[PDB]
Order: structure tokens, then C-alpha cells, then sequence
């Protein structure tokens, strides 16, 4: 059974993470991990009041049991004083890759499954591995037939 | 901590509860416990395609140190073949009265706290006793100031 | 032409209606037109602090160019000091029926189309006649495939 | 007089915008004007399968961070256009860019190559990232 994440709950969690990342002056800017961290990055940037937002674009595809990682666009630096935000961490693969690119950055997510959980600096919601997360940008409001009808 | 419930989530839970009330034909109608149950009742009504929807309106008169229960408007029958529905059960204070008016009814809620759990026939979500549930009809979409300037 | 009504927007509309119905003291209760008026009625009931909420249940099976009406259940009275509410007005068929069985009732809706427009006492939003209104209780948040491949 | 925009509504408009920008292969990437364009840019990035998303941060109008090129083959996205102070500025850095917003006001209308929703000029747009689902007192007591 999948975990439905609506926009309202995302924003609640995003604000729960924002306050825990106070003060706002200890952070220089924000790096969002495209595309998953884009919205959480936007949300953080609004709350913490940060206007400098950049993106690192990483493309990943599975070829059976191995991953193919392609960084299409990178932000410069060791990550000094920035926050790196992604929507969720599952196995922790993307995290370890970001950690190589930005060894001196604070890495955050909204959701974290048990495996990837310890590989984050901070997160908000716990999810178990067997659970799939539907993010709001993948969903919509559409007609849904009744259960009976009658 | 305060548990926030959005319309969307209420609908998701209402739909789960609804499937557990299949098939629809065993039900004559639906009695909503005003006011909390009105929206859950409405959603159930749609999902099951039940058009016979009635209400029970229950208010509380306080006398000296004790709270009495006034019944402003009540449906008919012993609730035989009916689903009775409230938004939640916290203590079951109101839920005692509903059983007495409708003994032969299927009494359901969306949320339930531990002390009110044995009072319903079925519910969807467990909530801790210390937790306040904010329902979406008590909320709205309003400007929230940022956290930094 | 399809008009999407989310729960948030509906609440906004219902709240605008409720404040136009102030003060609440002039009303002795609410009669909801099942099933469409159930939710709007519940929202009025909350905003006006009205605990006396009853229903009128009507079945409208459409046989070609004629309609068969069935009143499954009917709140008592002429509607004196009562608000009767449906979600929307379309042709005025339901409205003429309510007006007969509740002549001294203040009959309101949220949406209205030009046809049934003169047959309500008050409404909130104008909807064009050729538009289908998708109400939130008939919808849900489910997955939606992206518009493009890749 | 306040135009309230919910996430669901923004997402619908963003999809109506995405459909106009089809086919998606005419695009090499998206440039979101932060912070207004971020979420719209993110939504377009999903609906159009575009993985190359970069930002331009304007703020006199000081440029905090930006990307190169003349915008040829890119989409520049902001949440709205009222006047065009930044819009006039965005035009410069990427002249051959396709520049879109979701909302557009009359005075800002001719500055963008495309938009989705018209809004009166005297109307304030309350974007969902500035709001939240909070308790709201009933309009009456009894
Ligand atoms: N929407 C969604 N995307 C998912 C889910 N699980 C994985 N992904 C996608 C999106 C984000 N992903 C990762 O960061 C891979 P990781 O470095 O090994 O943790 C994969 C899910 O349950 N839901
Ligand atoms: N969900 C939905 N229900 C509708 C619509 N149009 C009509 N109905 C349903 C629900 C309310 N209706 C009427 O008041 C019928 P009227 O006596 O001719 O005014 C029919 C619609 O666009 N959408």
C-alpha cells in the first residue's frame, strides 16, 4: 500500500524542517537536488528567507542490480555554508554521491526509509522500505468512480 | 502535539471505511451525527451510492457541575439496517447515547482514540489519547508568516 | 469545458455564503438537500454555529425528456426560520420542488447556472450553462502520468 | 479582492501550461527564476520530462547567481508577471529564450511569450508557498 503525500502535508513537513534549520543566517544558500528536491528547496527558501537557490542535476537509471549515475549540471564548491535538500532517501545511493560532491554541506530530506536514514544529517518523516511514496507533483485531482453504484 | 487533518486525507480514510461497508445493498440508509459526522456521512453516501441520509443532532446542556445531553433532532427507528457515523470517538460520551437510540445500527467513525475504541463497530485511524484532531472544516487556507526575515 | 472544484475552494465559497447569512441568530436550523447539499450544509452549520441540521432526500431518475421525482425522506415543517441549501442550481427542477415543500425557507446554493439563477434566494459563484462542475466528493488525489514521455 | 491560489490550482494551471509547450523535445532545459518560478519550474520539469533544471536569482537589480547562454532552447519560468522590472531584466540575459509565467496582469501581459491565467492589476495573488492549513475562527458563536 502506497503512502499518499498531498501538497498540504509536504508543506507542513517542509516547515517542520525549516524551523529545525534555524537560524537562517548560518546558511549561505540552498542547493536543491533536481528534480525531487526542487519543491522542498523552494519551500525552505521561502521560510528561511533565502534568495540564492541553485541546483545539482543528477540522472539515475537502474540496469538490473547496478545504478548508472550521470550528473548533468553541478553547482560549484565544497558546499560551504549551503543546505543540500532532496525529497527523500531510500537506499542512500544519491546521498553518498552528493556527499562526494559537497562534503562540507548540510544534507536534508523530507522522508527517509530505514536504509538511507542514517546517511542524512536531518530529515522529518519515517517511511518503511516496503512502502512507496506518491509525491504531490506526480498526482492530480481527477474523477474517481464510486465504490458501489447504486 | 496537534494532529492536522486535511479534506484530502479525510476522503482517503472515508474511502477505506466505505470499502469495508461493502456491499452497499445491506444498508437502507445513513444516519450522520451532527455536526462532526455530516461530512464523513456525505462521503460514505457518495461512495456507497446511498441516497437516504438522515441526521442526529446532539448538544450539551450544563447543569451545575454535570453536562447533560440534549437531543435537538433525531431520526427514526432503532437504526436497523442503518450506518450511524461520527467524525471520531474520543471518550464515547456521545457514543453511549447513539447506541441507546440506535441499538441495531452499525456505528462507525473515521478516527478513534483508545478509550473510545470499544464503543465503535469499526474505525479507520488510531489517534493517541493526548492528541487533538483538527478537522478541515475548522480550518482554511490562510497566509502564514515566514520564519525568517 | 470542465470546472474543477477542490475542497479548499469549496470551503472558501461556503464561508463567503455564511458571512452573507450573518447574523446566525435569525436562523433556527439548516435543511440540507441530500446528497449535494450535505457538505455545503455542514460548512454553513460550522460557521454559523447551528446545531439543528436536517436533510431532504430526493431521487431524480431521468427518463428521456422527463424526470421522475422521489422524496425518500423529508424534514418536517414549512421551513420557517430555516436555511435550505443545495450545492448547485442547474435548471431549477429541484428548486421548484423544495420551494413547494418549504415555502417559508431561505433557499441558497454555492454555484448557479444562468437557468436556475433566478430561482435561488442567494448563491456564490456563477457557472456557465455548458460547463460541467466536478465536485470534490466525486474526486480524489491519484497518480497522473506526465504529459510527455522521457 | 485577494486572489487565493491553492497548490492544486497552481498544479492544474502548470499542466495547462505544460500542454502548450508540447512537444518537449524542442527544449534543452528549464531556467527557474527563483523563488517564484521554482515550483512552476519544478512542475514543468516533471510534466515535460526535462531533467536539466537551473536557476537565475535576481535581486538595484543585483544578480546573485545565473546560467550562461542566450536562452536558445531553454524555458524561463516565473510564477507571475505584474509590472516587468525583473521581466525586462530576464529578457536581456536570455534574449532568444522562451519566457513563460502562470499568472499575468494586464501591464505585464505583453512581456511574456506565454501564460495561463489573467489577473486584474489591482488584485494581490496569494501563492500557496506563502500559506498553510491553519485553524480559522467560526464566523459566529451560535
Ligand atoms: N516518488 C517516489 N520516488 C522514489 C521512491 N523511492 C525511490 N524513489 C526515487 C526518487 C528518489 N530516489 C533516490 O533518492 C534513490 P536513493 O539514493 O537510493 O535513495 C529514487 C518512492 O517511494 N516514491
Ligand atoms: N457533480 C455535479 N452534479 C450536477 C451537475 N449538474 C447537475 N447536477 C446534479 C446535482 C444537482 N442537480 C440539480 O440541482 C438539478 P436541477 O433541478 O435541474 O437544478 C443535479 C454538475 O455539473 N456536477
Amino acid at each position: 500500500e502506497k503512502y499518499i503525500v498531498t501538497w498540504d502535508m509536504l508543506q507542513i513537513h517542509a516547515r517542520k524542517l525549516a524551523s529545525r534549520l534555524m537560524p537562517s543566517e548560518q546558511w549561505k544558500g540552498i542547493i536543491a537536488v533536481s528534480r525531487g528536491g526542487l519543491v522542498p528547496g523552494a519551500l525552505l527558501a521561502r521560510e528561511l528567507g533565502i534568495r540564492h537557490v541553485d541546483t545539482v542535476c543528477i540522472s539515475s537509471y537502474d540496469h538490473d542490480n547496478q545504478r548508472e549515475l550521470k550528473v548533468l549540471k553541478r553547482a560549484e564548491g565544497d558546499g560551504e555554508g549551503f543546505i543540500v535538500i532532496d525529497d527523500l532517501v531510500d537506499t542512500g545511493g544519491t546521498a553518498v554521491a552528493i556527499r562526494e560532491m559537497y562534503p562540507k554541506a548540510h544534507f536534508v530530506t523530507i522522508f527517509a526509509k530505514p536504509a538511507g536514514r542514517p546517511l542524512v544529517d536531518d530529515y522529518v518523516v519515517d517511511i518503511p522500505q516496503d512502502t512507496w511514496i506518491e509525491q504531490p507533483w506526480d498526482m492530480g485531482v481527477v474523477f474517481v468512480p464510486p465504490i458501489s453504484g447504486r
